[PDB]
């Protein structure tokens, strides 16, 4: 779809099995949930935003669907205020900007 | 111009007679820069990220050249890691996503 930007650009996501909600995030480089159990090995990451940072865990080559597209790629497993889907992930769904 | 999201998507910015680069950001609902110099009243404002919260001052009604688009608005201060355009801004220059 095209999506305006009058309203904050949520989506519906299936990741690890269960259902979220997240924002089309072009300032985010990674792709990261709260409140999401996904399986295997991970490794433990701090990333920076505004505020400060944040500890994450890195899982990599997870399966998602983004409004009805499929990805792969690393997810971060957070205390986000909001999940947001990065540029990891919406390089695989040809997500662009135009103005 | 179309974007696509394989690099940042950096901007050339003009604001308050100075010249910048910015992020197109649509998980920003406002727009904030460090290292500017804006005329007149603010507010101070504590915004949320991720890693936490950020005081800001807020300026309201600064006018703002994003990618030679003309925009005026709410311009926040404060040391953001980056500067950042936010959806403030994006709606006036007719910016949307596209997949
Ligand atoms: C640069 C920064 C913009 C990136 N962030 C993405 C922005 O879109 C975030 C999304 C957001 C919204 C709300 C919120 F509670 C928390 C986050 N917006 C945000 O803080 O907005 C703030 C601010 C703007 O006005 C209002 O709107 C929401 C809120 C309020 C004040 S990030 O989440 O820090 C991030 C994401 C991925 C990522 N990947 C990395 N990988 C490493 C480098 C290789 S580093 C990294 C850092």
């Amino acid at each position: 779809p095209q999506i305006t930007l009058w309203q904050r650009p949520i989506v519906t996501i299936k990741v690890g099995g269960q259902l979220r909600e997240a924002l089309i995030d072009t300032g985010a480089d990674d792709t990261i949930f709260e409140e999401i159990n996904l399986p295997g090995r991970w490794k433990p990451k701090l990333i920076g935003g505004i505020g400060g940072f944040m500890k994450v865990r890195q899982y990599d080559q997870i399966p998602i669907e983004i409004c009805g597209h499929q990805a792969i790629g690393t997810v971060l497993v957070g205390p986000t205020p909001i999940n947001v889907i990065g540029r990891n992930m919406l390089t695989q769904i040809g997500c662009t900007l135009n103005f």
